């Protein structure tokens, strides 16, 4: 049920070069407390609104790259088994523990409906460290990744939103992803992914 | 290098918890392209000088945290051996391949003069690809890390600077670290490490 094995062969640590590679993308290992401190400076000086955009887009770029890696290992993987490489990649990257609740996907037909549980999210625990409990969900980067990955996989914009978030006192995160036009505020969610 | 083998044992993947740990500090695997894209947005909107400080301070926090890890492993190690853990962790994290050249350290005496070679500096590759060759050295986060690691380790302000940088088109990066007092522009360099 897990593709963590098939996708781990794609992860090379080259200690005698000082580089890490996931597929054909170079990675770094970064301290979450380092990213936390950057988030603090970004919210404090740019506001929660602008800061959230910067992270969602960073997240978006990451998800799109991992969709590219997923596409190369298609061979005979169903649409769903294709989709599932996203949550797998998220875990391996140590961002969060992803659990697909229910997923309806057809790539050819442009149909997608997806719900997930986000157990153990760094962003959530990182936001809490730096700001305490939040009024709105705080897994920005993580949400940008889901949007980026799924959109690049479908060839059309799939936006995600957190229906529940540990950053808001909840026990875990709960997220929903579906085509842009099935969101009433979708035009305005989509503006969050635009640099400027 | 014995440091790389001993320290690499401190890194573990706990996928059940969707987590990656280096010692007692949680880590994520992040695409350098995603970080590069954030660097570009921050430079485009806040300008080079302010984007530089943000990344230097992010690296600093990283360095200070790896220093806390090296300290727990302070046994049987000379002052040099403990200093060497910084370069090793930086390399393990895939940030850059670090070659210590000459290192003069005595922690109890407050003695520190350190020169280092950097190859494959992610900060250098990512900057050139988003901005082209730069005028001044471009590996902000990497310098912040050496500064934070060594200051934490020495118990006093050690500042680092690139005398050469691939982001300026040189074959490599060359780094000098030494106490605040021995830098001509020392006070101005210390300024970059404080928020706004
Ligand atoms: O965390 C995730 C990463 C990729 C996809 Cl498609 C969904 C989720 Cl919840
Ligand atoms: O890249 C580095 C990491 C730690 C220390 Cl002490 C020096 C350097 Cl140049
Ligand atoms: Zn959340
Ligand atoms: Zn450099």
């Amino acid at each position: 049920r897990d593709g963590l094995s098939n996708l781990a062969r794609r992860l090379r640590f080259a200690m005698k070069e000082g580089s890490i590679w996931l597929g054909e993308q170079r990675m770094i290992l970064l301290h979450t407390a380092a990213l936390g401190a950057l988030r603090k400076e970004l919210v404090d000086t740019l506001g929660m609104e602008r800061a959230r955009g910067l992270f969602m887009r960073m997240g978006f770029h990451s998800g799109v790259r991992d969709a590219e890696l997923a596409k190369t290992m298609r061979s005979g993987h169903s649409d769903f088994g294709m989709l599932e490489m996203g949550p797998c990649l998220h875990t391996i990257e140590g961002v969060v523990r992803v659990t697909p609740l229910t997923v309806d996907i057809n790539i050819a037909a442009g149909v997608y409906h997806g719900e997930f549980l986000w157990e153990d999210s760094f962003e959530g625990d990182v936001h809490r460290q730096m700001f305490g409990v939040a009024q709105a969900p705080v897994c920005w980067m993580q949400i940008g990744y889901a949007t980026g990955y799924t959109s690049a996989l479908m060839g059309k914009t799939i936006l995600y939103r957190e229906l529940e978030c540990v950053g808001c006192g909840h026990p875990h995160c709960r997220i929903l992803g579906k085509p842009l036009e099935q969101w009433e505020d979708g035009e305005a969610e989509l503006a969050l992914y635009q640099p400027d």
